[PDB]
């Protein structure tokens, strides 16, 4: 763990939302609930407006009604201020622009009361104009994917981002809202201070067929990246933290490191399907030879290079594939991170007999499944087959 | 589900020739590289052929070929950037820098023999002189960022808004805001996509055997934001 707050995250924690707001004097007030899984960057709120009629539209409020429940992966959970700060939360504060229109100024305590974690946000609206699309209520319900960057400020002890919104708009163009936004513990304790990273989010809104109230149920998820800058190679989270985790094999010096691998590769999303992979490979090599981390790394992967051949010559023998073509089709694949039942590269594979009967899956069903598994498998790995 | 896409299944040679005018400043830039739209993958190294550029190289990134973006096999459907090909099409933009000066860019975006080239007018105005801009304050760097397409049914082609941020050297963010156009060169059938937009994932980097003003762009481009058939 990189800080205390980071446990209270580990499983599914509770959420209240409480706003209170007034845009060009009309006032409302709304309440929000659900849950949050940090494990997975998974929020699930129901929100009604309590007042009656909402005089803005559903999604304007999206953000501003929890970002201490980001997944950040294991390779950069030092940078994660935001559950750094807990329990007792940090102050998050925002102006946003809508363009061509009024904006929100928004104050926010995110803190856990109880075992619960508490959103508590006053919103004040100016500006904005009668025939606009927030007060005329021309936004549709849907909401777009962002990046929300993230950059430290020592001076406040905490963090500032800068993000530009998409509302669609009804019958096409967008509203374009421009959110500056400070997050400021609330305590004195130790936080994390994070090097500029981003959080990609989604967003999908729905309506409770059985809610007779204005509201508006939320599903989001959202995974934090772009830690690292100057890549020569597409960012692939996994890779990152596959290479991460074989970094503690060489720092866990002095039986204990199978459990450990298993342990972080279970916890972690993406690499679930190597974990044989890997343990096979700390059971199979004096690890106190290897000197370094750069070095344990080529080892793991020349290793899951010679693996990933036998495996391939293995699969091709059990379906009797037509080699020349299967080896194709296999690094292709492996090249692309997906097998594909498109083009013709699979059927070239396909023998008119093969050892197995497929009971229940056809031919071709059968020798694409194998493949998709195998392709999960070493995806990333590297080397020629 | 474009003849175009059938000219970008391998590695494809890529010329950028830019004409610059930023507060009278003048410029030149040649770019040459390669594209293979298989991987979403850039190659292009930069020359000022002028001398010295006056504005800072992050800030042409974006004018510096969309046709490139892998296109996973459930939205090829959306790529309109390659089902205008050979012809290809017409690519505007203004870029807002925010407190400062806009550009504007005029580009078009086409085959010429076995090559993918890139024209590019560019006029800039409204510019401060020691602004982020004209005062060389940029860092020499680059962020992700997603860039957000839209149908543009009137003009048979396509819009897209996004917001670059480039980090200030020694502190804080110059935001940048495009606004673009795409439009067909040819009368051709070409393709009209749903909302969806492009991940963008850019390198910058200097040649150390080059003597003049230089950038070298190692650049990813991946659409998303459709999940279905």
């Amino acid at each position: 763990h990189h800080s205390k707050g980071e446990e209270l995250f580990t499983g599914v924690v509770p959420i209240l939302v409480e706003l209170d707001g007034d845009v060009n004097g009309h006032k409302f007030s709304v309440s929000g609930e659900g849950e949050g899984d940090a494990t997975y960057g998974k929020l699930t709120l129901k929100f009604i407006c309590t007042t009656g009629k909402l005089p803005v539209p559903w999604p304007t409020l999206v953000t501003t009604f929890v970002q201490c429940f980001s997944r950040y992966p294991d390779h950069m959970k030092r940078h994660d201020f935001f559950k750094s700060a807990m329990p007792e939360g940090y102050v998050q504060e925002r102006t946003i622009f809508f363009k061509d229109d009024g904006n929100y100024k928004t104050r926010a305590e995110v803190k856990f009361e109880g075992d619960t974690l508490v959103n508590r946000i006053e919103l004040k609206g100016i500006d904005f104009k009668d025939d606009g699309n927030i007060l005329g209520h021309k936004l549709e319900y849907n909401y777009n994917e962002h990046l929300v960057y993230i950059m430290a400020d020592k001076q406040k002890n905490g963090t500032k981002a800068i993000f530009q919104v998409h509302h669609n708009i009804e019958d096409g163009g967008v509203q374009l809202a421009d959110h500056y936004q400070q997050n400021t513990p609330i305590g004195d304790g130790p936080v994390l201070l994070p090097d500029n990273h981003y959080l990609h989010t989604q967003s999908a809104l729905s309506k409770d067929p059985n809610e007779k109230r204005d509201h508006m149920v939320l599903l989001e998820f959202v995974t934090a990246a772009g830690i690292t800058h100057g890549m020569d190679e597409l960012y692939k989270e996994f890779e990152i933290n596959l290479d991460y985790i074989l970094g503690l094999i060489f720092e866990h010096n002095r039986g204990e490191m199978i459990e450990e691998v298993k342990r972080l590769i279970r916890s972690s999303l993406g690499n679930r399907a190597k974990e044989g992979l890997v343990v096979d490979f700390i059971q199979q090599t004096n690890l106190d030879d290897l000197p370094d981390k750069a070095s344990i790394i080529d080892a793991f992967f020349t290793f899951a290079q010679r693996e990933q051949q036998r495996e391939a010559e293995a699969l091709i023998k059990e379906e009797n594939l037509n080699e020349d073509a299967a080896k194709r089709y296999i690094r292709t694949s492996l090249k692309r991170e997906y097998a594909t039942e498109n083009g013709t590269e699979l059927n070239e594979t396909l023998p008119k007999l093969s050892p197995l009967n497929p009971q229940y899956k056809t031919k071709k069903q059968a020798v694409f499944q194998k493949i998709v598994s195998f392709i999960e498998k070493f995806k990333g790995v590297g080397g020629k087959i």
